[PDB]
């Protein structure tokens, strides 16, 4: 019917795929804490981003069990990059470090998904 998944096995599942986007340098720079538009310049970036997401929430949300299954993970992810490709411009640094991260959690994400069912 449907299928339970206790939390410390989509951590151990999917640790891995996060971890690799975490290894990317500078790709993951941008990505590794939540946006400060106060710190920086831009406080119309809430304005157009309705809800935030980075890699150490994501992070969070696994380590304290807030996944009830493996597509939330995936859909948080999707967000991060879905947030960064609508704010910044094409020819910016967070844009093309997103789209690179994009490639890589798509070769990681793909066959653990599968053994997740
Ligand atoms: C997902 C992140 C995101 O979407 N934003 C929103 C856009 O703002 C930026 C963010 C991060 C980085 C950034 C770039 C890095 O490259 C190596 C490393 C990094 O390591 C923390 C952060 C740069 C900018 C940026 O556009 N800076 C301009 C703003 C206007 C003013 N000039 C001077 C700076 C945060």
């Amino acid at each position: 019917r449907k299928k339970i998944f206790k939390p410390e096995e989509l951590r151990q599942a999917l640790m891995p795929t996060l971890e690799a986007l975490y290894r990317q340098d500078p790709e993951s720079l941008p990505f590794r804490q939540p946006v400060d538009p106060q710190l920086l310049g831009i406080p119309d970036y809430f304005d157009i981003v309705k809800n935030p997401m980075d890699l150490s929430t994501i992070k969070r949300k696994l380590d304290t069990g807030q996944y009830q299954e493996p597509w939330q993970y995936v859909d948080d992810v999707w967000l991060m990059f879905n947030n960064a490709w609508l704010y910044n411009r094409k020819t910016s640094r967070v844009y093309k470090f997103c789209s690179k991260l994009a490639e890589v959690f798509e070769q990681e994400i793909d066959p653990v998904m599968q053994s997740l069912g």
